[PDB]
DNA sequence: AAAAAAAAAAA
DNA sequence: TTTTTTTTTTTTTTTTT
């Protein structure tokens, strides 16, 4: 009997793989019988546990095939097709709102009694990061609708401040949080076309620590960054499409994403200072620093960096009437576990650890 | 049964589709049957719920299918080769009439009453854009006609002026409601020639925001922009072909299209600003810029650079002697209709409006 | 009768073979009959003498084929899938404990009845390596400990001081223990794309000698490299993900590894100096180099850079609890051989020598 | 049945089509049945009306074929190796014999169609032409001749005269008469190898304003052309083959193209002179000045440098013999039409006027 | 039949073809009837008149085929992939051991009745090559083993003296005994890492004329030679590997090879002295001039510069057990041979007529 | 030289 | 047509700066 080559592209659907030699590595898995399936028994990964017993039979097949590059590529096709529909075909919102429904099952599975996470440390992650601005949970809101309305030369922030002020931690849980791509311009201009094509189809793009010059007389080293984006400045204003480049194939005419910039104080010619909405500046604070010291746990396991950590302090302090109404069912339901699993004295008590620098858990 | 090839190009001729990765995609969801298609009975997409149950039959056989991807690059060629031969055979004139024929098709759908678009706000895109300069009409009247005459060395239009002056507005209004596309020749000389590509069989070219060296005392920073012009002096100048190239695909010889520069004030050497048969230099006007504050769902839905508010303007403005003959009796058609929504007077007070810097439709 | 693909992939796997050419060659051996096999009968390589006997039938049989290239490229692809799925779903615990296990397969080759090697010179290399720095195993593991929680921007130590002073040496030592490559950052800014191009899916990167300018009135060789890594300040943070590229291949987007920089007394920026954990003051000490000078077997074997030779002062000094428990039990049965034909009273003899500055051996 | 892949070749060879798109495109338009067929009842296209009743049957079996980009890229190949076997078997009077084809198929686009400039305004450009040197006409056709027999030492021709003498106009003429490039050896001699790597494979070549030492005392701006275009001896005489470069490509070893040097009065060495054949002195004169005042369309419409004005004098002034026996045929035909257009009065008035300073009348 | 394509790996294989067309070429030859073949009775070259009667019957079958670079590919596969499984492990006295006896294999035939060498002549070179430096063959053998054993910092050698003073000739000669190439490191230090990965997987490297930069009072050119060792120590000294690149390929981790540095009397920084196990100095000899020109046959045929001659003299001087055991048996026979056409008495008369110049086959 | 995809052989 | 099998060519990188 033959390979269905519909089961596997059935399998790369599900799993979202948009690699073939991840695709060829996971299948290969299930040639072993889930009987005695030591992955299956313990449980460890959930795109091996819950597939290999529709796909074993198929699997076993797939071993004996000569083809096997083939057979993934066509599925991972399948796959780009489906994610270039979808950035044509959806609205900014819809997008936004998948991206919510993925992050949401993944807090299922973390908070789940299967999974590995506590929440109070999360919800400590919350109570740090909204120490770190002003208003926190009205800025990340207002980010978010920035990134969905997509307004011509009204897109781009600049987050702009002295070394470890938190814009990198802020702009990483950012990306995570809509999804997206963080792209280096220090480099020098000819490769710059490789780099840029990273940004094909994503929803947003950050660029990183863009150096300037004449900062020498602050000890800040100078670079081409700021030259660089001056030269872009037509991929920042959004009016018109670019042309974006992948190594061997022909290039997309797209809208460029989006985001977020980085900066140390250097200065910003008004040609750039043009394309930006809003500059944020981060000041560093003593008693974050002796905070981290004593709850190193927020920084070995991720928290203060992830999107599910912001995620959360959205699902804390916003109004259910600011969510798309598909979402607004999970979300009643995550209020209600947030509810039970927390009081407004323990988050209380959490902020104002902070404030004093006191370890967060107490 | 086997799979029908005719079927797929059918589908991609009535659709358009130059993509091989979207047309996958989308003859992919036509595997699932019609009678309780989500996406037919809500009507999202018309190239979705026209076609699908003409196509169910085949979808089926075309998901099991091995051949995926090459049975969708041979319906791309036949859509290429289609542009190809509409590119050499027709007259520029008949180009821009079926342009208008496509985009009017757009207007009525987007009109009708299944349409979500206001005709108010529209028309308000109208008066915003009259504004902008003088006798706009007769300016947008002359570029088509020379853009239909595409007479050498009297082929391109230089746009001039300060960081916001709307003159990346209009080119990109220009470039819809012709068609066409734009480049960025800041980058180096050597990776210019695939950037070139991209101008291959369309009917305009935008050279957005070239920037200059000199003039740095009005803090502009510097680059190649004006110098690589300098050189590529024979494709602006058109008098002779130029070689086209694009990746793996054959390289292709034709004249060069005619198009619109864009620049903030740099110093432009003689031997460039011999080639351009206009010059416009757009001003920044502070009434402008608080009546979009006021009225930002002309941002938000980006009419002020859609081609269809610009054809609007020329519906309003301009008499049927003006326009082709086959096209004549839609034109009609709309013109009348344009009459029986808008009285003169709620023109003439929106104009008003604006001009007083109050929001529009107020 | 045909050849079996699946033996080829399986003897891939079990050698673990990512060359084709490697892979091709080894497999044409084994089409020589096995009774008169002189590699078997020597026994030189493992690679061949344990398997020629299963692998005989079908490489008979492959010596025949037309499309030997195509067999072995499709193994090669099986064992980079693998590669690949265990890097995005392995625990860095298990990364190392995975490399510990081969490095004790190998201790397992060199220490048998079949192998080179003398124990006491290797461990004449423990000593010597605990006289370079104070309380050295507590260095090596702290520095384990580091590399396995790849807490962001707490990830990289500085190793820094004169010339000779055993910077390299313990780096080497560090790298062959952890597995990892070896960058040179002091080139020309446009090579360094491929020279980073190197990190891809390592676990540790060290930088050899990193060259700055100023100092040279020290007679320090003036450099590029201080600068260069200055650009990249976020692949050394691991906040986010950087893109990587290799020479012909799309750019891969992953976490840069942690690891060691290495430097002569150059100034170093603030914005690189925030970026590491530790400075490692390496000093001159004439007793090392005088024990050299007689003990000159540490050198000609490379005992003193090889990871062996740390991993052994691992079992030596650390606690039986501190290794992972699935490596255990071959930790405590190393335990066992090392007390049972090594005793203490001529480890702090040997050490005693070192002080003293005399050869190290009795 | 199947498809004649002949067939498809016969076409392509007749078409003469190099393109395998368009190739493609036109063949496919023959699937639908001739009886009905507007493009051939309009007659618009000769590609067309021509050949579908014949193609017709196979062009159907050709869209039912799952292989169409193979069948008509062996027909392209057929017709460019057809074009590389004449090409390398070709004489350089052939060469010029084809060239003029081209330049007279563009003619024919004013010939029986609107779709150009009047004629009458470009009659007044050879008449203009025709006043700037005395028997203008003669010079072109010996200066044609000089090209076309490509004689050692007898192939440079020197055109002297202040700002404003035509002879940047004149260049221009025959420069695009004849299809060389223009080179700038202003350069210092570090650049100018690339420079000169312009002119591989090439007719002929143009040197613009090569700037002389000294002449300050004349008002001339000095530079280096002057002296080293004394040092380019071999090029000039073409006695030998020169081995050229063009940036990133290996050398070329050919005879270098003839043609012209442009400049002001600054002094010729004796060294140089000696290379050219003749000497032109351009002149300033003031009723021509006036003239082209009072007649702008002469500049603005480009017709005095547009070197297509140059075959239009050699239309109407030269004899019969002096074109070869492919084009006699087709000149006498072409110059019916002027003599039903115009008479020897009106010609001499068009000079008249000119020669009074006045735009042409009646 | 159908073509064996294994007796054309076989082919590949005793000729150790690892080009495609060369074998090609070469299998080419063998249709052609071996009964009259020209080219087996003047036995001009091994490769052929060998070969030709026993794969005539395939090269006729070969010579009707249509796959036949793909039967070359994979025959020139088979070789490559021996080569990289012998690179990767053998041990460096067996990679000495197969090119001595490659080295055997030239001699045998160069002095065979069929050859065209006199071993008088190249026993004359091998006393003018025993009278340039003292204790010539220990100066050899130790090298040698040296190169074998690889020992790291007491792996390089310096070459030093005036011009004409036989410094490449020795360094030459000691490249084709041991294999291996020439390095010039005198170029910048940008351009100078495509010139060290000439260096992947040879034996031996030799450092060309390091040029000084001091010591131009002398009438010494200054070049960067040496200041580029010295930047270059960790390449030198061999403890740790260093990254290699060629052009297009990735680049490769090894431990560099062990060689040669030649130079003129530059002064050396001491830094660098101590990297060299040992220093020869090279000084004019007016005898050995004088000798030369009597002598010439030894210049004319390259005699002194080969490896032949050192070979010859290893043969000569030195005792059989400090050969390897498989080529013992065959340097005894030739040792033998040697002592039938050489007595004493001659070879001491060669050296008596070098050591006055009278010349040295008198 | 490797990657994308084409182009052909035997039942 | 189906399955198994064989083949092409270019871009990128280098060169240039
Ligand atoms: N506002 C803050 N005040 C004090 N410490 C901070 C603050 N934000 C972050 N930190 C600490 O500094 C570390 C680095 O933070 P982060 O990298 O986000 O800063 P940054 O301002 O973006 O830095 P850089 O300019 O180097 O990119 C964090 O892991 C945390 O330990
Ligand atoms: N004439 C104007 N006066 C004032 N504001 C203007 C004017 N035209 C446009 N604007 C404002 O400037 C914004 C940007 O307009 P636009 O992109 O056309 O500017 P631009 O001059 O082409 O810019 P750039 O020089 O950066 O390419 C508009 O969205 C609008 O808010
Ligand atoms: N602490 C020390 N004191 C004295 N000699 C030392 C010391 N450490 C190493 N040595 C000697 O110096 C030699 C070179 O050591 P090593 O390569 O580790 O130096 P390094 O300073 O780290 O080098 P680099 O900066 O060039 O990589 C060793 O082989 C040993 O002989
Ligand atoms: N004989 C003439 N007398 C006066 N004016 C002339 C004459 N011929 C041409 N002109 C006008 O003078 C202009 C300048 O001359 P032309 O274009 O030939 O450049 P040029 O004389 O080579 O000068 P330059 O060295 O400055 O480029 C022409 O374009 C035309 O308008
Ligand atoms: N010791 C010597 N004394 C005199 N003449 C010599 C001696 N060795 C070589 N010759 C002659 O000098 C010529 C040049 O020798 P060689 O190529 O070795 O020169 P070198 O100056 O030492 O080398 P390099 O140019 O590489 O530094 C030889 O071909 C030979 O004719």
């Amino acid at each position: 009997k033959q390979v269905s080559w519909k089961l596997v592209t059935e399998y790369a659907m599900e799993t979202k793989c948009d690699d073939v030699l991840l695709l060829l590595g996971m299948y290969l898995e299930f040639q072993y019988s889930f009987e005695m399936c030591l992955k299956c028994i313990k449980k460890e990964q959930p795109s091996h546990y819950k597939y290999h017993e529709k796909h074993y039979a198929n699997a076993a097949i797939f071993a004996d095939s000569k083809n096997q590059k083939t057979i993934c590529q066509q599925a991972v096709d399948t796959v780009l097709a489906k994610k270039r529909v979808d950035s044509l075909q959806l609205t900014r919102e819809q997008m936004l709102t998948n991206r919510f429904n993925d992050l949401l099952d993944r807090m299922d599975i973390m908070f789940g009694s299967t999974g590995s996470a506590d929440i109070e440390e999360w919800m400590a992650g919350v109570a740090w990061l909204h120490c770190l601005l002003p208003k926190m949970d009205s800025v990340v809101y207002d980010f978010l609708k920035c990134m969905v309305y997509n307004i011509p030369k009204k897109r781009y922030w600049l987050f702009k401040g002295p070394i470890d002020s938190g814009k990198t931690t802020l702009a990483a849980a950012l990306l995570e949080l809509c999804g997206g791509k963080a792209l280096n311009v220090n480099l020098p201009l000819d490769r710059l076309n490789f780099e840029l094509g990273v940004a094909i189809d994503q929803f947003l793009v950050v660029f990183e620590d863009v150096k300037g010059t004449g900062g020498e007389s602050r000890d800040l080293p100078s670079g081409q960054g700021i030259n660089n984006l001056d030269n872009l400045r037509d991929y920042l204003d959004g009016s018109v499409k670019v042309n974006l480049e992948k190594k061997h194939l022909n290039k997309r005419t797209q809208i460029f994403p989006p985001g977020i910039v980085t900066m140390n104080e250097y200065s910003v010619p008004k040609t750039l200072q043009a394309r930006f909405v809003k500059q944020i500046d981060f000041r560093p604070k003593d008693y974050l620093k002796h905070c981290l010291e004593r709850s190193e746990f927020l920084l070995e396991k991720r928290i203060i960096q992830s999107g599910i950590a912001l995620l959360l302090m959205l699902i804390w302090y916003r109004p259910v009437a600011e969510f798309a109404q598909s979402i607004q069912s999970r979300i009643v339901e995550w209020k209600e576990r947030l509810d039970k699993e927390f009081s407004l004295s323990v988050y209380q008590k959490m902020k104002f650890n902070v404030a004093m620098g006191i370890g967060v858990l107490d």
